[PDB]
């Protein structure tokens, strides 16, 4: 009963929650293992952020160049290493609250919850999407780097995201947990495009199903409509294309509410050209887009 | 950077929840040092929720009549009693997870984390607020009785909310951690009156501050406002009546933006009469109000 845009539970990834101290900079680490990630710009001061050559930044630090501090216990650094974007400490100690973990790089449109580290430590918790754009429009402040995105199976966390950037818009930009960056933007203090931010056509459709299934259905029309045209409609608007892929992920809320694919596309052409007339949807007047399919069948049932 | 309404990290309320089955009922419960604290409806069937005398029915039970299931660890009961709605049932073994805690029963307007458990588990955090009508509109279905809401200073919980019921409505309605309820409700299956919803006015325009922090400025305007001027189209839109003290705790937002508060409600009056015609603030086009001028400080230093 009712909608909310909810995070997985943060418990599993505090645990692997570091500061990681190279010189006068300090961000947020993940201590899996005997391993600690962490955006690579850590080696850098306030004159490298414009262009850091980072092989030759990182060849003029050492193992003990990196103070790593896990709540009070520090960790001693016997290795390093740069995988692309990311920095690998190695440290002698494994880290006794290391969970069930893998590394897994999202596509566009899946949703992931961020642990945001504000003030040196975790601090708060949210669920946010993938934009397809690369970007994500997230709350980070100085401190945030390090701040990790995931998922949670059960019992295993799929670490997914790290926050590294903040484009000039405020939108924010970070890479996987192996280095490489989502999107086209690179770890260097210079105005990057981030390019047209169309809007998640499945995830729209997943929240409209889940609005007919928490009771509203004033959206429900009575036309139907074509893959094809829907998508002439969708262009326009700046919505991503509809595949028949989205179609069969979107079967299970079909199935469920009675209600066909192609008719809640119909119904949704209808609010992009008429609006919603200051008529609210779960609660709200934007078309969300930050649930995919697999989010509203976890939380309707 | 950016706006968010993210969460406290449920790490320390989750080492804290466990599952209460009673005969065929089961929810869940919080673990707290040696008593497990659970809504005290957990002892009715099917049938006895239309009309429980839960004096008559807790009678019948003994401390064995009572499965408390943490992880996979069972407890026993040594003791039971009723403190208004909520069962506390002492058990043998204390808590080894149990954190710095303390009850505090929360005054309508503030916020607080959710860790909705589904399916008998942990399953999801989100922030949520108390509206004036002691109801939240959270996300709570079979299985969720028993779900905490929570906030952490540094390293105390402070356990404020302990979900019960959803209203015919489809809001919600619960108990403090003392057993009394937020409101006149009672935990008994009849059609209750939620009362008028007014929105809290403090909160938003500590999220209007909040906008002017994050560089959306567009609603700024260019008169002001007296205090019992904006209070008159306060109550005609639904609105709670502004205080001198509401205008006091607004004072960091205040100093920080140099928007004097009688200045802000000037413009939260043209938003009220004019609508935003379409535009967004922070991403949406709702006033929100689920945000504490203590939140907006937290999140934007
Ligand atoms: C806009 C800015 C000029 C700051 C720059 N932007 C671009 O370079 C862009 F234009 F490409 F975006 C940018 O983000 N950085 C500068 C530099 C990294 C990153 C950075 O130091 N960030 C802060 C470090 N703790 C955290 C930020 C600050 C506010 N809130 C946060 O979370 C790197 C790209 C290597
Ligand atoms: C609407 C309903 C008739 C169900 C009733 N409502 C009213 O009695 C009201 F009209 F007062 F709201 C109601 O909530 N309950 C019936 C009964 C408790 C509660 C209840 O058993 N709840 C479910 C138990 N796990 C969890 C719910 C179900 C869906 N999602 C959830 O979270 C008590 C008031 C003692």
């Amino acid at each position: 009963s009712g909608f909310r845009k909810m995070a997985f539970p943060s418990g599993k990834v505090e645990g692997c929650m570091v500061q990681v101290t190279c010189g006068t900079t300090t961000l947020n680490g993940l201590w899996l293992d005997d391993v600690v990630y962490c955006p690579r710009h850590v080696i850098c001061t306030s004159e490298d952020m414009l262009n850091p050559n980072y092989e030759d930044l990182l060849i003029r630090k050492s193992n003990h160049n990196f103070l790593v501090q896990a709540g009070n216990v520090q960790l001693r650094v016997i290795g390093h290493s740069m995988q692309n974007c990311v920095l690998k400490l190695k440290v002698d100690t494994a880290n006794p609250k290391t969970p069930k973990y893998k590394f897994v790089r999202i596509q566009p449109g899946q949703t992931f919850s961020v642990l945001a580290c504000y003030n040196g430590s975790p601090s708060g918790v949210y669920q946010c999407a993938m934009r397809p754009n690369f970007t994500i429009k997230g709350s980070f402040l100085n401190g945030s780097c390090g701040s990790v995105g995931f998922n949670i199976d059960y019992d295993c966390v799929s670490f997914c995201y790290m926050h590294h950037m903040v484009l000039p818009t405020g939108v924010h930009a970070g890479t996987d947990l192996e280095g490489n960056f989502y999107g086209p933007f690179v770890d260097r203090q210079t105005a990057q495009a981030a390019g047209t931010d169309t809007t998640i056509t499945v995830n729209v459709l997943a929240w409209l199903y889940a609005a007919v299934i928490n009771g509203d259905r004033w959206f429900l029309n009575r036309f139907t409509t074509t893959l094809n045209d829907f998508n002439l409609v969708a262009m326009k608007y700046n919505y991503e294309p509809l595949t028949q892929d989205h179609v069969d992920i979107l079967g299970p809320l079909s199935a469920q509410t009675g209600i066909a694919v192609l008719d809640m596309c119909a119904s949704l052409k209808e609010l992009l050209q008429n609006g919603m007339n200051g008529r609210t949807i779960l609660g709200s007047a934007l078309l969300e887009d930050e649930f995919t399919p697999f989010d509203v069948v976890r939380q309707c049932s």
